[PDB]
């Protein structure tokens, strides 16, 4: 099944993941309501998700996609926040949890900004925050997010709300602009490469 492999802080791979996370923090339109108020994270663990079965499913789909995107699977590293991170790392992403709704339909959504994914760690709009304090801006409780390999193939650009069930004909993903939201409609188009444990930090 799934094995979690810790990365050591001295490892350039750990450093690369933390740098992508810290450097993509931005101020959000909701004034910090969903994800909290912070300028940086305290990254306290980075694990690689190792699952031969899940990896085989992802590579098999990459091969299907490359054939339709002129030998390119167009992979991007993107963040994903979710209260269901335990199911994802054990069973993989699953589009069946995505229903006709959402700004860009029944897909799984990813962000270039780690702070955007941090808004979804405790639910839509941050839910009711952490389980212990019910605080969307909790500095105590440890959070987790994923940094994923996402097979985008041929992306379709969308600039208004729609409720698509699948990507348009001949396409494999939707890049939606309400900052871009990257949407796939098959769970096997994302691999949960890194599981990051972190806190948001109080501003100084
Ligand atoms: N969960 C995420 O990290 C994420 C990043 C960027 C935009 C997002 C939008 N959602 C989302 C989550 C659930 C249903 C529809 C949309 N999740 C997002
Ligand atoms: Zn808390």
């Amino acid at each position: 099944g799934t094995i979690l492999l810790d990365l050591a802080p001295e490892d350039k791979e750990y450093q690369s993941v933390e740098e992508e996370m810290q450097s993509t923090i931005r101020e959000h339109r909701d004034g910090g309501n969903a994800g909290g108020i912070f300028n940086r994270y305290n990254v306290i663990r980075i694990q690689k998700v190792v699952n031969k079965k899940l990896r085989e499913r992802f590579c098999h789909r990459q091969k299907e996609v490359s054939e339709e995107n002129h030998n390119h699977h167009n992979e991007r590293m993107l963040f994903h926040g979710s209260p269901f991170i335990n199911a994802i790392i054990h069973k993989g992403f699953d589009e069946r949890h995505a229903y006709i709704g959402g700004m860009f339909g029944a897909g799984i959504y990813f962000a270039e900004n780690s702070s955007k994914s941090n808004q979804y760690v405790y639910g839509i709009g941050g839910g009711t925050g952490c389980p212990t304090h019910k605080d969307r801006s909790c500095y105590i409780c440890h959070r987790q997010m994923l940094f994923c390999r996402v097979t985008l193939g041929k992306s379709f650009l969308q600039f208004s709300t729609m409720k698509m069930a699948h990507a348009p004909p001949g396409h494999h993903s939707v890049i939606g602009r309400p900052y871009a939201e990257y949407v796939i409609y098959r769970g096997e188009q994302a691999y949960p490469e890194y599981l990051i444990t972190y806190q948001i930090m109080k501003p100084e």
